[PDB]
């Protein structure tokens, strides 16, 4: 079953065996995905958080991300540890309660403290519109069409060295997957399709890494969402999804009642199918309880390319066209060296003090926010540009802002930018060597908005900076419950650490 919009969810230690290799983890509600939390477009979320973590060796402190939504006026509640909150501890609760005005889609819920979404705190977030464009377009849009690509290590979170390139042990489908040494013939995931009825999957990559090619063999996929925008319906045999992006597509069960592999093949890791590695079943009512016996394509005709897609809404895009054509154009240096990433010369290293809460402590510009150099304040009501040329190693890089979605001037592998119709998304694969992927948005949403790599372990290693979005209406903007100011006290006490 789903939950919510108003829910408990509690935070636990357990173990799990995924891929048949048993190891400890961090668990929403008790299951690897996590419950899915849903509600309509417009309602009001309370997810009170209990954190019952007790293994220090994954952390037993805690803070949930909820993945695209926007947070306007509740900036406090958008999860990113020593941005927007200090952790929850173990044994306290939280209630993370907000709403989702003028959004509608597929998103997703994780632990934002350290790596710990490795470790197992991920779970889809759904917003279902009663009125959504695309109904007619599909027959079940249900708990049962959502789709998680998820990567699954056999080491903890905690013994990755930072910086490193850290690979996984197992894909895993909707939870389940085998593991790439070491193969054991443990249960694959299966979606179950009736023979004529069109589905709505909704395709969550909960990656802490690796992009997936993902294709259902027989079978294509026509596209009518991206990050949470719905999108002109594009008719696709595989998708590059990387780490934290959402598509919906539509499935047509067309093809003769059997069984039929779904793929999704990691950048990094196992390469190929091999004893059921990187897969799960596709089954059509009626169908024998058996493996499938089909074959991939050796390439295939018509992949997945980001400028293909276009908004289903006139979005257009803000500013004007040409490179630097905004009211505040920026240009991020982004590098890597010696273990460590960097944002215009300066490595991530969170700040003992939120970055919300400083700024309603009445640090007023962003020289004074620390951690210094790793905060540049963004002008209300204006076009902003920024370009994220790449070149850093471990790419692809998916980049990720919070409080805001954007336009995607300038994709990857392609140096034709797009002033007219781009696709508008909240993470974007910068590309290879040489590539000027861009983004644009307006700033209507005080507060302090995360930018990172989505790849967990590069923002670990500094692959981040703060945009803190209209530092003089912060505080006015952004009301804060009296739980949330009790949380660096207790957070501090805890840790025993002064301020
Ligand atoms: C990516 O595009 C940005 C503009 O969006 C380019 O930025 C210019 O960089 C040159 C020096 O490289 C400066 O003279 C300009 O002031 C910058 N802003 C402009 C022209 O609007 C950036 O060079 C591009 N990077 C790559 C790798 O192609
Ligand atoms: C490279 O990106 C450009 C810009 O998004 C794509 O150019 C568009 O191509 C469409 C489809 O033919 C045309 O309708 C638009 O007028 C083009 N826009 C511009 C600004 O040129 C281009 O197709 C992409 N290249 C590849 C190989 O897909
Ligand atoms: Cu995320
Ligand atoms: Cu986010
Ligand atoms: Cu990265
Ligand atoms: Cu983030
Ligand atoms: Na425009």
């Amino acid at each position: 079953a789903q939950i919510g919009p108003v829910t408990d969810l509690h935070i636990t230690n357990a173990n799990i065996s995924p891929d048949g290799f048993s190891r400890p983890a961090v668990l929403a509600g008790g299951t690897f995905p996590g419950p899915t939390i849903a509600g309509n477009t417009g309602d009001n979320f309370q997810i009170t958080v209990f954190n019952d973590l007790t293994d220090p060796s994954m952390l037993t402190d805690t803070s949930i991300h909820w993945h695209g939504l926007f947070q306007k006026g509740t900036n406090w509640a958008d999860g990113p540890a020593f941005v927007t909150q200090c952790p929850i501890i173990t044994g306290q609760s939280f209630d993370y309660n907000f709403n989702v005005p003028g959004q509608a889609g597929t998103f997703w819920y994780h632990s934002h403290l350290s790596t710990q979404y490795c470790d197992g705190l991920r779970g889809p977030f759904v917003v279902y519109d009663p009125n959504d464009p695309n109904a007619s377009l599909y027959d079940v849009d249900d708990d049962t069409t959502i789709i998680t690509l998820a990567d699954w290590y056999h080491t903890l979170a905690q013994q990755e060295p930072i910086g490193a390139a850290i690979t996984a042990d197992a894909t895993l489908i909707n939870g389940l997957g085998r593991s790439f040494t070491n193969t054991t013939a443990s249960p694959l995931s299966v979606i179950t399709v009736q023979s004529g009825k069109r589905y709505r999957m909704r395709l969550v990559s909960i990656s802490c890494d690796p992009n997936y090619l993902f294709s259902i063999d027989g079978h294509d996929m026509t596209i009518i969402e991206v990050d949470g925008v719905n999108s002109q319906q594009l008719t696709v045999d595989q998708i590059q999804i990387f780490a934290a992006q959402r598509y919906s597509f539509v499935l047509n069960a067309n093809q003769p009642v059997g069984n039929y592999w779904i793929r999704a093949q990691p950048n990094s890791g196992g390469q190929g199918f091999d004893g059921g590695i990187n897969s799960a079943i596709l089954r059509y009512e009626g169908a024998t309880v058996e493996d499938p016996t089909t074959t991939a394509p050796t390439t295939f005709s018509n992949p997945l390319v980001e400028t293909d897609l276009h908004p289903l809404a006139d979005l257009g895009v803000p500013g004007q066209p040409f490179r630097g054509g905004a009211d505040d154009p920026l240009v991020l240096n982004l590098a890597f060296a010696n273990g460590r990433f960097s944002i215009d010369g300066v490595s991530f290293v969170p700040p003992t003090v939120p970055v919300l809460l400083q700024i309603l402590s009445g640090a007023q510009n962003a020289q004074d926010l620390l951690p210094a150099g790793s905060v540049i304040s963004l002008p209300s009501n204006s076009v902003i540009e920024v370009a994220l040329p790449a070149g850093a190693a471990g790419g692809p890089h998916p980049f990720h802002l919070h409080g805001h979605n954007f336009a995607v001037v300038q994709s990857a592998n392609n140096a034709t930018p797009n002033y007219v119709n781009p696709i508008w998304r909240d993470t974007v694969s910068i590309g290879g060597t040489g590539d000027n992927v861009t983004i644009r948005f307006t700033t209507n949403n005080p507060g302090p908005w995360f930018l990172h790599c989505h790849i967990d372990w590069h923002l670990e290693a500094g692959f981040a900076i703060v945009f803190a979005e209209d530092i003089p209406d912060t505080a006015s903007a952004n009301p804060v419950p009296q739980a949330w100011s009790d949380l660096c006290p207790a957070y501090d006490q805890a840790h025993n650490i002064s301020t």
